[PDB]
């Protein structure tokens, strides 16, 4: 349901680093 970079359906996945 959240994080940063890493899902396919929701909204997140990545972004940085």
């Amino acid at each position: 349901i959240a994080s940063a970079s890493c899902t396919t359906x929701i909204c997140t996945c990545s972004c940085s680093s």
